[PDB]
């Protein structure tokens, strides 16, 4: 019989960024527990996306740095279903640069050094798909985690992530599908954390001049450290399991709606709010991987292939596009 | 005979942020005779621009607000010539936030205040323009000043200012033209200006990831205090008044020319390294109208009508494309 971390790692996009004599010596370690399931989240995600798209191939690219960790990045572009689709890992171990800990002290995190050091290693999948269809939503998730070794044998750790939905129009049996999706995930782990993480993820991709969300949300999570590591890992892999049937079957269901030049128009102006998003209010951080705000890779893998600028007339009354309008402005509930 | 005053303002978009009863008190003062400049050049320019483009007009929106001063936004959108043009002005009174203050401490700057308060003034203005036509260049300008009363009856002061070209193919006689033209303006001030402020933008507008320039530069200059208000002013007027004859050419010129669907592609990805440079390494500072950085109003002004972004095979090596490339890596000299 097949041994059984070999058999997970052949299903891989391609090797851990961990040597695998590692992850062999620790199963139990979360480092290792969190690897795999990010691993295994970007190849379910991917294989799922490749069985939609027969237009293009995922370039698969494991890269290493001798101070940034490594990663394994999964690009498609200009493809039959997806313009563009990135799904990346990162793995990154070291000695927590005193910038990156100035950061966490500003944002009330309290770390006593080890020896004069402060090691660590944060991981995480990223994703963002963007469809050709106006029809087809786009998606954005990333779910990771950080650790760093302290004083004594203590150890700060949390997890962070979330799951979004950006609409092009307003479909309303995609965003109770999506949103009931998601709530069933947290649910499983306690009643509060769907309605906790449905309002933060409203709150978080904001575009504040607008006045208007990015889309219709979904979960947003981060500094995540209690109950127990093992109860908020549990969910946090319930959270990544639920990405594929949040997402494909809208993706599958929609992918060829017929569409007009002028719903092709209204996805690239939602586009570029897309992009709009980074521009203003999320420009990059190089400590993107352990607190809210993205890294330049990340924010460079989420554009689309095209976008859209231009100042619009405000449209009809009760036109699809004022609909959308109005639940960017004020987001509404999709499951109770 | 008309009067001199009455006559400048009729030629503008609009009138002034200033009340006019105070500009006509104080005629000699810096802060009148930049606001009328930068009125004068935001004029100067559109009506350039709309003589050139027949397909849309301007909007001309004079605004104010209590806590953030006035302004006079130009805006034209989608013409036959210009996908995209903007020409702003905005003057800003009051007294300086404990954070702006705070920042130009970091920046080496020392202010004492007067009473409890820092008086200060803060005008620019600012464009960006975005040809149709691929062969058609992108120029962004701003001219700006700022002026802070301290302690004792004195005043700390500085200009800043730029003017670049963001080609999507190398023309050579464009460059030239352009640098050329800057270089005129600049030596007439005195020889070292040009040469300094020439490698200053080729520096400023760097894409560091990629290892290139947003264009092929022209020239950037801030914090510029010296030699005196008035030998300052009078070599931002001659910049600012070499803006039309350093572009305008370049666009009649070449509006018309025929381009490929391949060099429109092309003209896509270089719109899109346009916005990664505000996406990246300016996303928005809220002190952007008296240092280096962009506003958010800034940043949305530049944005194109479109933009292309995707992962590129390296073009045949004596192609156009990867001429333009080399050269964004490797800036050369225009004029000597």
């Amino acid at each position: 019989e097949e041994d059984e971390l070999a058999h997970r790692c052949s299903s891989f996009m391609a090797p851990p960024v961990t040597d695998l004599g590692e992850l062999r010596r620790r199963p139990g370690d979360m480092k290792t527990k969190m690897e795999l399931l990010i691993l295994e989240t970007q190849a379910q995600v991917c294989q799922a996306l490749a069985q939609v798209d027969g237009g293009a191939n995922f370039s698969v690219d494991r890269w290493e740095r001798k101070e940034g960790g490594g990663g394994i990045s999964c690009v498609l572009q200009d493809g039959c279903v997806f313009e563009k689709a990135g799904v990346s890992i990162s793995v990154v171990h070291g000695n927590l640069s005193e910038e990156a800990a100035k950061q966490m002290r500003s944002r009330g995190k309290v770390l006593k050094t080890k020896d004069g050091k402060l090691p660590f290693c944060a991981m995480g999948v990223s994703s963002v798909i963007h469809p050709k269809n106006p029809h087809a939503p786009t998606i954005h998730f990333n779910y990771r985690y950080f650790e760093v070794e302290e004083a004594d044998g203590n150890k700060q750790w949390w997890f962070g992530g979330g799951c979004d939905l950006t609409p092009t129009y307003l479909n309303q049996e995609d965003a109770v599908h999506f949103h009931r999706t998601l709530k069933e995930a947290c649910d499983q782990h306690g009643p509060d954390l769907y309605p906790k993480f449905k309002k933060w993820c409203d709150d978080y991709f904001f575009i504040a001049h607008r006045g208007e969300r990015r889309g219709i949300g979904g979960i947003f999570f981060d500094d995540l450290d209690s109950p127990s590591k093992e109860e908020v890992f549990r969910f946090v892999q319930s959270c990544a399991r639920a990405v594929v049937p949040s997402y494909i079957p809208l993706v599958k269901k929609h992918c060829d709606d017929s569409f007009t030049p002028q719903e092709k128009l209204w996805q690239q102006l939602r586009r570029g709010r897309y992009v709009e998003f980074n521009l203003l209010y999320d420009r990059g951080t190089k400590f993107g991987l352990f607190t809210p705000g993205s890294r330049i890779e990340s924010i460079l893998m989420s554009l689309p292939l095209t976008a859209r600028w231009e100042y619009m007339h405000s449209p009809s009354e009760n036109s699809k596009e004022a609909e959308i309008l109005e639940v960017l402005r004020h987001p509404r509930d999709w499951v109770r």
